[PDB]
């Protein structure tokens, strides 16, 4: 990035029963602008093979991943926090990498 995106944050809140972490996630954006829906993206470290999902419209491209989170949960203004979750089977290893990206801009965990 040659110029200055933004860089919010998102928390993890891991809920792993028998087998299947539950991400309970919570973005966090402070840069500076109206965020009415946003597309984040990174990978999943380990092998988090996540599928059911609310409130964020995940996409694991092969082993990576990418989350649309609709414009209504998707609401929250430049310093404000959004929230989304799904359901992966783990295998116990790394599952929440650093600093993943928003639409377009970095964005270290929480």
């Amino acid at each position: 990035a040659s110029s200055g995106p933004a860089g919010c944050q998102v928390l993890w809140g891991v809920n792993q029963w028998n087998t299947g972490f539950t991400a309970n996630v919570t973005v966090k954006n402070t840069s500076s602008a109206p965020v009415d829906g946003w597309t984040l993206t990174f990978s999943f470290p380990s092998g988090q093979q996540v599928t059911q999902a609310w409130s964020s419209t995940v996409t694991q491209s092969g082993s990576a991943v990418t989350v649309r989170n609709a414009p209504w949960n998707g609401s929250i203004p430049a310093g404000g926090t959004a929230q989304f979750g799904f359901n992966g089977s783990h295998t116990g290893t790394n599952a929440a990498p650093t600093a993943f990206s928003l639409n377009g801009t970095p964005c270290t965990v929480g």
